[PDB]
């Protein structure tokens, strides 16, 4: 069958991937006792947008649920799926002849049917008539709350939809749940995005020089991923010095200084499939003793979490595991003193890692389904920032991204709190003010017995220093 | 005073640039008989947006009028200008403490005042109180129609604005007219964006190889402009012999393989600190012009240079478009593609078959800049000319693109061959050879001076210059 491809060495993605997703969605809806026979899923694709009142185009990127179901790159489409039969119909714009002059050839409906391997193709201005002739019981539209943005998914609408019975509650939790579990075809794409991104991160480590601007590295990274991978930046983090303390840190215009710890967090996507990797490393290519200690603490928690991950593991337990390891290591360094058990009970870990350990990844970098009905957010420091509190199951894709930061306002808050202040050694901590931070982010897939690591970048102090010194890769 | 700067070799842009724009706007409004004493200009800046219902951020880019007046890069601001005194007040978001953790340092209001060289800074949630205490007569807000998009400009609004008298008609044409005429400080930025982009175009010509994907050149171009210039792609064109055909939108990767014998047409735009550039280079994929390629290319070079040589204050822009048409038709006849009277070809609008777009457009903070069709200036309802983005007379301070081209577009050629009024001009036996040629476009950015133009762009343009550039010759080499 047909595939998406940007030539050269880029990945061929079979359109069969999206056919399988439609099948899986129907199979799930059929088991839902509230779903009526004769229901049709109706999804509306994204449209081209312009900046404010200008004719300046914003780069078009397909809406994620619609992409998941159909893999369609063109703006202005709809897609429907007959739940009982699984039959797919794509609706495309009826374009005018002037489109031939400055946009391009006007493809036939046949062309799109073959391109996307759907059962039928019709024009958008005919959607109400086509759906009417199919005599559906109910139209299932998409509406629900994204638990990272807090935004409400926008329901499909078309001229004449008011004449149909519409249900906007059933679909969202079901299609979200399908997205949580990646198919083998989906995993192939995520392996690819991780491969390209990993290569780009290596090139960044090889290229960094004291005196460069952060955005020079962003530029190189993006150039590698686009020219070699057919990939683009996903969500709009190259922090050197105390900017590495800033989690989501426009062009990053800080000059990389000698002695800085760089924290390079980029994401990217191929055909709307994401990757999210973070590398930390000394700007000048040589870890100081302090940098090595902080860095190896995060390497330890990173590897402890990956090693412990398997089906049945509760994700908040992994977050707490990283906290405990960080506190142990900060104590070994002399930054902390006292009982680590007591430190954990006082939530001291969150002073140094205020964000969640990691998140679902897929078509969105912060992928859907972290907090389905019945799964609650934990109202404690650190944990409340987790983007899921679910138990792990095979097929889930997660980032594992512990970090340690020295953030003045969190440190000062702890120092003012008698329940936490006694753990902190001001005279040692003073040395780490302005250190910035370290974050190590891997992408992994949960397997039947553990995980599969998708990411492949230098991680040990030795590996990183060798990479940055320009040593041939084969060098040990 | 303070400046915007991205370090290294990038341009330092004084915030005085924006102060001058505010002063110029106030000076214009003070001369406007309908403007009430005590009026204040109220502009609302852009806000951060996310992809659909996700938390995936869209790259923030400031709204153009707001940028023109204030140069503010932060989302969620407002800006006001007292017309009678010129006093400026920037309103910035009151950020929560968690911002220190996730975004960066929470800057003071004094920090922003110093950064932007405005007279006062307040928090956005205090705008109604602050304006009430200043007792303005009228709030002048922004509403009007962009004549390229057809969209209506979004008026500023804030909770409590209903308690003020608001006029939304006066401001738009006046601030548009200010933007049409670039200051000396604005021209320095446009010279810079043209310099970086010109350098990037040279690198593309130097790097291109048969067998590459078009998007590989786009990537290289964008990397040069960003890493060396601090610039970003502006509006979402690397055509050989594909992005819209294969994926449905220009922003998609152009994934056509560049073939031996292809004519490349490389049209990119970009911006530095929201100031645009828009340049197009055409060149043979394999670095050697064929006779046919030389002939078509030199035809467009002739019209480019004829228009640039003719441009000066008082010239009617549509006359320049017609001049380019006539030259294209003359040269296509000299090639044997056309035959007969060029006077007759023009009367039959044959030029639009080969150049269906406008000769060029205003450029500034937007690539297709504002003010091309103010009230009283009409769009010409003829092929080609109806696509012009302005029908104004040229005056000093305007910045325009000059981008004639010749294309071989099957459905336009076929229409002409089926039209008895046009068909007899075309020689099918020669034209058939140019089916699939693609096209040539040569786009320069220029400033209208007191007596002519200043060319902003600096790329190889003659056949010899282009072949030398593609052969890896130093810039300073002149063949
Ligand atoms: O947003 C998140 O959850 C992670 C934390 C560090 C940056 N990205
Ligand atoms: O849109 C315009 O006016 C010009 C014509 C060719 C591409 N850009
Ligand atoms: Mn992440
Ligand atoms: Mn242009
Ligand atoms: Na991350
Ligand atoms: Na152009």
């Amino acid at each position: 069958g047909p595939s998406f491809w940007l030539g050269n060495e880029t990945l061929k993605v079979p359109l069969a991937l999206f056919a399988l997703n439609r099948q899986r969605l129907c199979e799930r809806l059929r088991k839902n006792p509230a779903v009526q026979a004769g229901s049709i899923v109706v999804l509306q694709g994204g449209e081209e947008t312009q900046r404010y009142c200008t004719d300046t185009g914003v780069l078009f990127r397909q809406e994620s649920f619609f992409h998941w179901a159909f893999g369609v790159t063109e703006p202005g489409c709809y897609g429907v799926i007959d739940v009982d039969t699984g039959k797919s119909t794509l609706f495309v714009p009826r374009l005018p002849a002037s489109h031939a002059t400055w946009m391009g050839k006007i493809h036939s409906k046949e062309h799109f049917k073959e391109k996307y391997a759907v059962d039928d193709v019709q024009y958008v201005d005919e959607i109400a008539s086509v759906l009417t002739s199919q005599k559906p019981s109910v139209l299932l539209t998409l509406r629900g709350v994204n638990t990272d943005s807090g935004s409400v998914c926008r329901e499909a609408s078309f001229d004449g939809i008011s004449k149909f019975e519409v249900n906007n509650t059933i679909l969202h939790p079901e299609i979200v749940e399908c997205r949580v579990f990646k198919t083998d075809m989906e995993l192939e794409v995520l392996r690819y995005t991780n491969k390209i991104s990993s290569e780009a991160h290596r090139e960044v480590m090889k290229a960094v020089k004291v005196g460069m601007k952060e955005y020079e590295l962003e530029s190189l990274f993006e150039h590698y991923c686009y020219s070699r991978g057919g990939m683009r930046h996903s969500s709009y983090i190259c922090g050197s010095g105390e900017n590495s303390a800033v989690l989501h840190y426009a062009p990053n215009d800080r000059t990389i200084q000698n002695g800085d710890m760089c924290l390079f967090d980029m994401d990217g996507e191929y055909y709307c499939f994401a990757s999210d990797i973070t590398c930390s490393f000394p700007a000048n290519g040589k870890f100081t003793a302090d940098q090595k200690a902080v860095y190896e603490a995060v390497l330890r928690s990173s590897r402890a979490v990956m090693g412990a991950m398997k089906p049945g593991v509760w994700w908040p337990d992994m977050h707490r595991l990283a906290d405990r390891i960080h506190l142990e290591e900060l104590a070994h360094m002399g930054i902390l003193s006292g009982s680590v058990d007591a430190m954990v009970q006082a939530h001291l870990g969150a002073v140094f890692m205020p964000h969640g350990l990691g998140h679902f990844l897929g078509i969105d970098v912060h992928d859907v389904g972290g907090y389905p009905e019945g799964v609650e957010r934990i109202d404690e420091p650190g944990l409340r920032s987790l983007r899921t509190a679910r138990h792990l199951q095979p097929g889930m894709v997660l980032t594992v991204e512990p970090g340690i930061y020295f953030i003045d306002h969190l440190l000062d808050e702890a120092l003012a709190d008698p329940a936490r202040a006694s753990f902190l050694n001001r005279e040692v901590l003073q040395r780490f003010r302005g250190f910035g931070g370290v974050r190590i982010e891997e992408d992994v897939v949960v397997t039947d017995s553990g995980i599969e690591l998708l990411t492949c970048v230098p991680r040990t102090v030795e590996e990183i220093e060798a990479c940055m010194a320009g040593c041939d890769k084969a060098f040990t």
